[PDB]
């Protein structure tokens, strides 16, 4: 709605859009403030007389170009526009030598994976005083490139979000970008080397708030220290060390985590009574594909006020004692009042038992509205379909 | 050379297609063998004629129907082929019913994700005495789901490749298969439930010579257990659990293995030292991502017999002494014979020094000739202009 998204298949349609693009009528046009040209294969001409209509247009502040075959010689195109905040140049074959205008808010450069990732922290940690987002997920970044973030000269001092999900980033990396204060948003995802030890290390990033950590061989130690952090969003999804114990008895409960993703941790029945217990605030709660059974999703579920919950692929029917205990599940998945959806694919519960969990017609007092990831309004005559085509 | 491979994309353009399929004349080929027409939305007559052309097609024995909207309706068609041996159905809607024909050799269900993995392991048990290849990937499988592979009445014996990539395996899933003395490759890669007591149940298969376990969360028990078996290739990769010690000081050097994955393992360069003295003939070795030094490096040159060795994404360089260590290592690489290809990207070596690697004119001894996944004759030019393209 406030965007413009085209691949323009030839030179000829290249000129045809500029053409487009040069019209005086949209000097003016503040409503679309991004343009994306992704897969489009420019010329540096092409891409040059893109710059200058835009440089005519200030309302688009946002430039898409991923996919595009772009150079470092197209980046020093690319540094001529004026009005241009964010620019996002992902799966490109920029190298050693890319230039960027320092005026930058957002850059994405996300699998260029011929990218000097060293030449390109020294060279925004010289110039990129205005950068609040960046993101090298899959630039080949190791710790050594990260200490261009510690230089006393350094101007990248605004970052907020950083992406430096799958590189080779250790706890020794995390040590130089821990003094970046304004942080509040970091994917350290797909790095084994931080461990518990990095996460422990971002512990004077008093404004984070939303980290990633999938994949990053985290065990107890580690969710002990996030326990003890003021944040919000948490994804800790790939890391099995978790499935030992947590050592949380001496800490608070924590408050201010409302999204954990647990997901293939080799969790067991106990550590959901950790997890309520420890993390009452985690409302929003994925634990799918770990070693639960009925008896710990309802524990979750005793978390009053629970309202998303994934707990699919774990088996939690097998298909008349059996039939009981499934239905003393169900009972307690529709008397979860909050609970505003559930998922539970794969979990052996069968289209009549999920029919069975959608609320009454008129039913005043249960939040339910989401099952497996469709909306019951949606669900209900699909499901009683499948019911009907069997008998 | 083999294969046809399709994208129809109307009905119409399915008429013209089966119109050819047809012609007389089509049916003696056989250097045609595999039809791939994925990414073809079929109807149900449209099915069923290509059934019928297909039927009148001795030749053409491997059908892959990928990413083509299919349903279980559709399978049921599909089953009626009769000269098919190998059939591919990923990513479609498949769901509780499907149906399969028993003469089938090879079944790939892969990303399926509204399957019952209960229902197709059942009836698969109960009819597919031919099977040998068998691939669930993400497919929602869970151990109570394998269950039927341990009945006595069970038909599937003859399985060989079996994938069960991303669903959600635990070492209690792998006793349901470690009877099928007939694997010779499996893959349990992120299936974290999995772990070294997973790892040392699949020793009863004597025959297992592939086997993928990246992301299982495996430890140095894991290893161990691994060193013991004729494997022939292994995939290690994101286990950082083997960061600590693999107690194989009283473990003879494995033989067998040729291949070893182990990146994203947060190894260092003690773990190179176990890898050339207890993985002697791993000569295709992939570390990349992990903790290494130069020192770690030039262990691993150490073996004799190495030949292809990845250890990208980790510092080798920093931009006087510090030219002298990174020239040692390059004359390692050298002097190291038997090496036909290595990977150092994002390991901070140079251009100049990279193109210092290749074997000089006529050169008899050396075996190099792939470097950062190029071959040597397209990489002197390319680094060449970029060296010139500095000065």
């Amino acid at each position: 709605q406030h965007q413009v998204k085209l691949v323009l298949k030839t030179s000829q349609d290249i000129q045809l859009f500029l053409n487009a693009l040069r019209d005086s009528r949209n000097h003016g046009i503040s409503s679309l403030s991004e343009l994306d040209l992704s897969d489009t294969r420019f010329t540096n001409q092409e891409l040059s007389d893109l710059v200058t209509a835009l440089n005519n247009i200030p309302g688009i502040k946002s430039l898409r170009l991923d996919s595009c075959g772009l150079k470092d010689s197209d980046t020093v195109e690319l540094s001529k526009l004026t009005h241009i905040k964010k620019l996002s140049l992902k799966s490109n074959y920029l190298k050693n030598r890319p230039m960027f205008n320092s005026m930058l808010e957002a850059l994405y450069l996300d699998y260029n994976t011929e990218l000097s990732a060293s030449y390109v922290l020294f060279s925004l940690s010289r110039n990129a005083a205005a950068l609040k987002k960046l993101s090298l997920r899959n630039c080949g970044v190791t710790d050594a490139n990260l200490e261009y973030l510690t230089r006393p000269e350094s101007r990248l001092k605004s970052l907020t979000h950083f992406n430096l999900r799958r590189n080779n980033i250790t706890h020794q990396g995390v040590d130089s970008f821990a003094h970046l204060q304004s942080l509040t948003t970091i994917d350290l995802s797909q790095n084994t080397g931080i461990g518990d030890e990095g996460v422990s290390r971002l512990a004077p990033l008093k404004q984070l708030r939303t980290l990633y950590l999938d994949n990053c061989g985290i065990g107890g130690e580690g969710i002990k220290a996030i326990a003890k952090m003021n944040l919000q969003t948490v994804d800790l999804s790939f890391n099995p060390g978790l499935k030992k114990e947590w050592g949380l008895d001496d800490i608070r409960p924590n408050h201010t985590i409302r999204t954990l993703l647990l997901t293939f941790c080799s969790l067991n029945d106990n550590h959901a009574k950790l997890i309520v217990s420890k993390f009452p605030a985690a409302t929003d709660l994925n634990v799918a594909n770990n070693n639960m059974t009925r008896a710990g999703v309802k524990t979750l579920l005793s978390n009053p006020i629970i309202e998303n919950l994934d707990v699919s692929t774990q088996s939690l029917y097998a298909k008349q004692q059996e039939k009981e205990k499934a239905q003393d599940l169900l009972d307690t998945i529709c008397n979860t009042i909050t609970l505003k959806s559930i998922n539970l694919e794969h979990t052996g519960i069968t289209s009549r038992m999920l029919l069975s969990l959608i609320p009454d017609e008129t039913d005043h007092k249960r939040y339910l509205k989401k099952i497996n990831g469709v909306s019951c309004k949606e669900l209900k005559p699909k499901l009683e379909q499948q019911i009907a085509l069997r008998k």
